[PDB]
């Protein structure tokens, strides 16, 4: 699941 990468995007998004 691309949640590992997505969840880390909340640092900039």
């Amino acid at each position: 699941l691309l949640k590992k990468v997505l969840a880390l995007l909340k640092k900039v998004l």
